[PDB]
């Protein structure tokens, strides 16, 4: 199976959109690490409002590994670290979810 | 951009290896809804156990539409409604995440 990294971002200025563009092309950018086979940025989606839906984060990243040694090295990174030095200030909470397919 | 939809179930019997892979059996026959492009269901990854990372559920699923108006189509499926009525009874907790790409 292959390696599903999900993280969602909540902005200290939810709804600012220079804020979240920001995010946004900071995260795109990382597709210079080459050990990433997909790299997805996304917002919450205008899907009906259900109980269970979280609509509240303001950016979502899906990126695709092959395996936990190939995340172990994009999160050793240096350019990840550039984009989270270039990029923490702008979210307030982050909740990751780690999978791998079955 | 496409619909990434994002489900993490939590078992009433977490851990119980039966129920989990009864649900995931589930999952995975949803691939006869012909709206679905993408269908993924996992498990934890032994990634490093960081304070961000939630691997506390014990299945995920995602899914891949092309539009808001498929995922509808999806909710509205009978064979959604049957894997509900066959399946909801072994998970306490779910949160769902609907991003539209960017």
């Amino acid at each position: 199976g292959m390696l599903f990294h999900q993280v969602f971002f909540w902005l200290k200025n939810p709804g600012d959109k220079a804020d979240r563009d920001k995010l946004i092309a900071g995260l795109k950018a990382l597709k210079a690490i080459d050990v990433i086979q997909q790299l997805h940025v996304g917002v919450p989606a205008a899907t009906e409002k259900r109980d269970v839906v979280d609509n509240s984060y303001d950016v979502s990243e899906l990126m695709v590994f092959k395996s936990v040694e190939d995340q172990k090295r994009y999160r050793d990174h240096p350019l990840l670290q550039k984009f989270v030095a270039d990029c923490s200030h702008l979210w307030s909470k982050v909740v990751v979810y780690d999978s791998m397919s079955v």
